């Protein structure tokens, strides 16, 4: 989800011919050799490879273990020195591009509000706040966009928008 | 209640991804460092998290320690300011926070006097003391606020203040 990119690493300079399973076994082995796991089992859940551009992505079962694996930068695999880095969309500070949406008309439902937000692009997370004892909107919501670079384009567009009877507040929830 | 919800607090603005364990350790640690604990061992018994709406409820082992832990309202936890409140279900006992208002001009009626008090927030009780046979005010009133945290704000905003050629008195009724 949001934390998805806190559970992945980029791996460059991979050796010719190597398969996804062989990479998986190698990294699991190294994590156990160095005592870097936080529970029994295998930290790496999956591996995707681009053979043509000689790179792969690793996906881990946890955030703490993903961080630990960073210490393997420069490690040797079938003769070659691997390059380990964070994804370009890694969020050092999590939830920093989460938005608060305030001053919505109380009659508007989940999908209607979503439809206002998604004109700037797709969402990874969305919730509208309601009274559970009635089902009625309290008039605010929260969201995060798939592509965090769209965030500021959406604030510029929506903050202050006249929605019939009311004026929207749209800002980073912080 | 009247006696319900004595050992639970609402915690708003929790960081996403955080565990029930990590939140438990944090609050148990703070109670000790802050000197709020009243006995050996752990004041916090359990935590329940809604990951999607970023809030939790803590259950404490004792009534007084739940009360003490309200002083943490605003504390920073992994970059986020925590919002600590009583549950909506919690209500203090009848008249716990009754207020006396003296020095009102006696030509003023109930609604006129009530208007000054409801500027601070809504009332669950009010009575302007009147001479029964005639009907005209004695110049003092009693009231009680729905939100009991308003009580202290009313006092600070009205006590010792000028109203005509009279200075108001606003204090707890007992």
């Amino acid at each position: 989800g949001p934390l998805g990119s806190a559970r992945r690493l980029y791996v460059g300079n991979i050796p010719f011919g190597i398969t996804e399973e062989a990479m998986m076994d190698f990294f699991n082995a190294q994590m156990r050799l160095g005592g870097l796991t936080q529970a029994p089992g295998n930290p790496v859940l999956a591996v995707q490879i681009n053979q043509d551009k000689n790179f792969a992505f690793l996906e881990f079962r946890s955030v703490d273990e993903t961080t630990q694996a960073m210490a393997f930068d420069g490690i040797i695999f079938q003769g070659q020195s691997l390059k380990i880095r964070r994804p370009h969309d890694y969020q050092p500070l999590p939830g920093a591009h989460k938005l608060f949406i305030g001053g919505l008309p109380n009659y508007l439902n989940d999908d209607q509000v979503k439809e206002l937000l998604t004109s700037f692009g797709p969402l990874k997370a969305f919730n509208l706040v309601k009274d559970s004892a009635t089902g009625l909107s309290k008039g605010y919501a929260f969201c995060e966009y798939v592509d965090i670079n769209v965030t500021d384009q959406a604030i510029a567009g929506l903050n202050g928008m006249q929605l019939g009877d009311k004026k929207l507040l749209v800002q980073r929830a912080s």
